[PDB]
């Protein structure tokens, strides 16, 4: 099928030019840096190197080149992936994207430094499809904090690792009342979610027992890369000395759970806390994040790797989660409004997935009253106006709407 | 070339003539039923021509009316195409939550108290019209809670989102009112109330119930629905909490100008009383699973709008004080009743209907819950559950008060 | 020596005879009225022997034992200063400095919620004491009838109490106040209201009083209550309140029906007549001087103290001073009880009732209501007789700094 | 005109010319003073001196002249019990009925709490007028734990102020597991949030040191000078185990709760330091009895506290004293009255008296079960509740008058 490949995209002449080949690969969506195609693209640089002719690829030549990555190829240019036409829709993402730069409300967090220090007019948004396709708009090679963005992350680690029924001993499964926000704990002294602090708390408490620190965080790390594509994770130092130094109401409930027993036998309380600091303080750009949302989108598998990462019930309950606890006291809102998971952290990201389709960040700092990102909170409501992405909207009948599959 | 002529060589398999009981056989064996709405024009020619053996000609005088709806089931596009594999399933998770003894039957008011615990029926509609049933469906009992998600769903469709979330919130919460002094949601019974008020103003509570009636009327598409007044008179009689939270709601001025509130408790009392069975239950709740078309009549029922909104609603706080578990464990939009009812939603597939009365301890039907449960762990129905990626879980989207 | 005979001596000074009205100036000092009950045959006595003497207007020594002897008891310890305030002239004088700067105190708002309250004049403000030996004060507008409200609960409560018992009573409702994280729940975990003296509990113990008759002698029966608390000074309804108060009474239909639904009421209740019955105990009219005695009769253990009939039993008038301490003024009742530390009832007239156990009783109104729906004049005036006087429940009776003793000579 | 010694010394002689200096004793004990008395330490060092035997009008006036005044009051019937006697086998009586209390749980989160023996059993009264009753175990220490929350309390605003004391501490009674109130302030100084910020009040910009020899002195005041100790192993293990504690100072500090320069960590050393003091039943009816009588040690005569201190002390005991049980104890009981998980009970009675009850078992509200029927008792007994009449009480008796 590397011959049928040839003559689709040769358009009845006997050669095709190198870079009408990636012209019309891009186009899909797809990266030529993109894992999955690394022996095509290698052999493209070494026939170039080796090559009697220019740049043009006959029937035989183009075969040695794809033929490796023939079955991925031959999805793209077919329009067999899940957004087929990829560019009609990354125009819709830059319109979107330009009507909420213009929304410049909001305040910058400051309680400490390193999110003080952030422009007000940092914007960016990134997206990956659970086929790998990809796109950007403004500000989103920046590193930033994920913040309370890792909170779905570290709780998916947990239950891959452990399983749901061990997990959910220490941890609830529900939002709170809006007026049991401030209740560390609920009637079964167990906090409400994994999805606030003490309950993300009691989540780091339960990954990689028995080692120490650097060993629990190099795990972590070693999982996020993998959620990434091995895209940008990093970590700010900086951030977390400061997290460490202010976390007085972070102090607070770790005593609490501690009094409580809510941590499992042999805990280290205080080590503990030390490792959540440094979980919130871990690096992304809105591009890493993107594909780590659309590896949640993918059922734990990793778009633009093929990799298994993520177990089914893992990805299943974050999602869960993330649709009801994970945009602090406007969730009940969002889930209406939106009807997408997504989960926000105080440095303006917000992590969304749109299950079976793909994975977003949305990054800008300045924060509304509840927390939340103005631009892209404003951005994720018109996303759901325009398409039929919300929760419970009809694949079938959708009024007004455009379907992009049809064709701390 | 003909449409006709196609089906009508596929049926045949390449014999002279079809005879009719092997049309008709081949034709249930898709789901659809021979008393489908869709398939009237088709069923009358039936009719008129054996007033047994069909010819080409003949088979497309029968069929020509309903070609595409016919070449749909027959060339399996139907939203689950191996039907009788999937009807089979549920069958066994019928009998294994049959075994489920469990629960008591609500008593508040006689009518209930008069049910069997013995009784247990479950039924599917798909959003192509593919419908089973097993046990007890034939059986009329009251929506009571139930009706909730079908109320609201006609006020937003009359009035818009805007206009009703004026009234009443749109969140999971003892306390009959928010922060605002709305009512929390419409799936609590003070929800209930003030949208109960919204609902077709300045007319008469005979014409407002009239006005809702055939609103259900469609939404079954025009199977049974009907009215216990023995139930109405008792829910009057014994609604002491109602009427304590319509005469706070009142204080308040939680309801539009205007308003008798009285009579709103009233109608709100009657609208709890209406009669269904599982198998028309089952067509509502398709209807919602399809946008808001009716799928046995083809007919526009609800606004998009107002289907997303009561979905949305009927996943956080359909089920009382156990929505937040059902919603991680089961992950489907469902409402429940105290008479046992549980109207149960999977978007793009099917509306269902369980029924048994006795209750849990949270107010939801046991046999109900337990079906819930196992329906979601065979199958990837989920909310989050994903369709490229899943466990040992089957699609059978796939070819295998 | 005679009781009657030392007690002539004292007045008289030395001369052979007391002109009448000598003896009742200093009769009216010691801050009993001539129109005290317990003073009758006294004062009958004087008149009658005012239209037979010879001498009139002067009193011979055994013309003054013919008036006196039948009162002698209580007049010797008017005269000789065996009164709960001996210098009641020096208190009433503070009582009107005290008066006067609260009046000058003018915000807040009428109330307005039913046309009956809407209507009173912002600039009403009257104080009436009666102490527990009876002695009288008035200042202000203190003859102007207005509707007890919420300052009928303690009263409802005692009578229930005196008739039925703690134990019973408590069956039916809590003995503690609700908290601000239940300012807005009408029962308790245990299902019951938290207190009487919130809507909800004041409702469940309308429905506990004389249980078996019917509405118009169960009103009879506490309005012959309510006479004896005030010694039979007026005590009056208003119907016109009363069709009002059941016309706008949404939020009493809710608690009404949520009782029933939760079973608070005592078996064969009807909990519409109850409501009604309830909404006529708020229309029931008093004065600052009536309402006064009424709280004197709390101030003096269940004792009227202007005629000396027992009215409420020990255990009554304890439970309705321990109540009126804790959940007495509205959401403003922690602040009230740590800083003026007495048992007091607010209602939405404007009344304060106001005891001060073992001394007084006052009735302080003002229809301009703050926030927490109290008098801002009655407020005013209860922070400043604390600040003077030591009578806060916690202030100490031989240790007080600058403060002043009054016992002491010196809806 | 005969002299206040002469006439006092024809009383006691009762007709004989000479009158034996136990005779004297025995009738000064019958009034419910102790010869300890330090208000009585000349008279009795005068009897030392010429005892090293009979005293006649000279000798005898020559030892009581200077504490005459307090003799006179004692012998006339003056004191505010003047029926001593008749009042301590009352007491007595209440004493052997809530012994036969036996249930309820010592408490155990510390050893030092777990040691002790559920028969343990003591009430002490001392009367304002100095008067003084024991029975049972009343001279063996325990600690005061929550005991100590009205008395710091009342050392901050006599040292600060009404004002600003209630800046950081409320003034209510909350049923609820809140740390603060809708105004970002612990609710009261009775509750654990609020005694924490208390304790920060204190003798601030002083070592933790000083700051609790500062404390000390003034419980030392309070108790007229009988015993006050500490605990250093009550202290080390309440640090240890206190998870709840250091929540709380974590969560008093993010919302800034506690006066500028605040080490909160140090503040919770110090209230554990507190919370391990030492005292008997007998020296902690004397601190109670500085409260009933407007901030006078009775025993001594100094003024310890201020008026404003007591009262709003008193205030808030009465409210908040006893946990869950307080809306229930000031409905029944009427009395102000503060306790603690070691079973001790402090309990006024304004203008009359202060007790401490001890015995280490409690009920499931956190009270000591033979303390809590001893307070009712006593109310029902005598009349000392709050809304009690006193010119009008029915089958009441009235000693007053002569008959963590
Ligand atoms: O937040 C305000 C008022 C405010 C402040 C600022 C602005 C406005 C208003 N006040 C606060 N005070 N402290 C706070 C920290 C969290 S409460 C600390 C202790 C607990 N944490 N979880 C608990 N769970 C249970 O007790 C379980 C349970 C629930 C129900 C039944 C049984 C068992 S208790 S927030
Ligand atoms: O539910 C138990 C305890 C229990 C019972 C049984 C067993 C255990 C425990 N007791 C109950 N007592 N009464 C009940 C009826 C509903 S409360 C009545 C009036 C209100 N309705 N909604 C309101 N909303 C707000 O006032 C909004 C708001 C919230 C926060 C701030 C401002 C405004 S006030 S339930």
């Amino acid at each position: 099928l590397e011959d049928l490949l040839f003559y689709t995209i040769a358009e009845g002449q006997e050669k095709i030019p190198v870079h009408k080949f990636i012209t019309a690969l891009k186009s899909t969506g797809l990266r030529t840096s993109d894992p999955r195609l690394k022996e095509c693209m290698d052999m493209l640089r070494l026939t170039l190197q080796t090559t009697s002719d220019g740049v043009m690829l006959d029937k035989d030549l183009f075969k040695k080149c794809v033929q490796s990555n023939i079955v991925l190829l031959t999805q793209a240019f077919r329009r067999k992936f899940v957004i087929p036409d990829f560019m009609s829709f990354t125009s819709h993402i830059d319109e979107l994207y330009e009507s909420a730069k213009k929304q410049s409300g909001g305040k910058v967090a400051d309680y400490i430094p390193q999110l003080a220090k952030f422009s007000p007019d940092l914007w960016g948004v990134s997206v990956c499809t659970v086929d790998g396709q990809r796109h950007s708009t403004g500000d989103t090679k920046v590193p930033f904090c994920l913040q309370s963005c890792v909170k779905p992350l570290k709780y998916a680690i947990a239950v891959n690792d452990l399983g749901t029924e061990y997990v959910h001993r220490y941890v609830g499964k529900e939002p709170s009342g809006l007026r049991f926000n401030k209740l560390f704990l609920n009637e079964d002294d167990k906090p409400h979610n994994p999805m606030v602090n003490a309950g993300a708390i009691v989540v780091t408490s339960l990954i990689k027992q028995g080692v120490n620190n650097a060993e629990k965080f190099d795990y972590v790390m070693q999982f996020l890369n993998k959620m990434a594509g091995n895209e940008y994770v990093g970590f700010s130092n900086a951030t977390f000395q400061s997290e460490r130094e202010s976390g007085d109401r972070n102090f607070a409930i770790g005593y609490y759970l501690k009094e409580k027993k809510c941590f499992p036998e042999g805990t280290d309380m205080v080590g503990i806390l030390d490792f959540y600091f440094q979980l919130c303080s871990i690096e992304v750009t809105c591009e890493s994040a993107s594909v780590m949302a659309a590896t949640l989108a993918n059922g734990g598998f990793c778009p633009i790797t093929g990799e298994r990462v993520l177990s089914p019930e893992a990805v299943r309950n974050t999602l869960s989660l993330m649709h009801s606890c994970g945009m602090y006291d406007f969730s009940g809102q969002f889930a209406f409004h939106v009807g997408l998971p997504a989960k926000s952290g105080v440095a303006g990201g917000i992590l969304l997935v749109v299950p079976n389709v793909m994975g977003m960040m949305c990054w800008s700092p300045p924060l509304d009253k509840m927390g939340n990102s103005v631009k892209g909170i404003h951005f994720c409501h018109d996303l759901v106006s325009l398409c039929n992405f919300h929760n419970y909207d009809n694949l079938r009948h959708f009024a007004k709407k455009l379907d992009p599959r049809r064709e701390e």
